[PDB]
């Protein structure tokens, strides 16, 4: 089995515990970055590491994440979850690398199935 850490990026507290706390429920290795500035300045280090993004703050959305994950010449796989309804937010996020988007709300069990998909980009 693959030994990968779901490493979780969210802005707004309480939504960032309730995802985390869910994926450890399910067994998952998750690691709770409290900002996107965090995470780029751990990225280096990841191994074997999925990235899940649920930023609002449009001073820092996932896209721009996965933009300076690029310019650090840092490859992640990750999942881009994007507001409800935000078409643009869900387009960017692809055109910028990301392996999947997730539109919430979203049931556990698919934010799982794309966190899994994403695993399987790992060597």
């Amino acid at each position: 089995m693959q030994d990968y850490t779901v490493h979780i990026v969210d802005d707004e507290e309480p939504v960032r515990k309730s995802l985390a706390f869910m994926l450890t429920m399910n067994g998952f290795a998750v690691k709770m970055h409290q900002s996107a500035e965090a995470f780029l300045a751990f990225a280096p280090d990841v191994r074997n590491g999925v990235l899940v993004t649920d930023l609002r703050m449009p001073d820092m959305s996932g896209v721009e994440l996965l933009r300076n994950l690029g310019d650090l010449k840092i490859n992640i796989p990750s999942i881009v979850i994007t507001g409800h309804g935000d078409v643009p937010m869900a387009v960017e996020a692809m055109k910028a690398g990301a392996v999947d988007f997730i539109e919430k709300p979203f049931e556990d069990t698919v934010i799982i199935e794309a966190i899994e998909r994403a695993s399987e980009h790992l060597v």
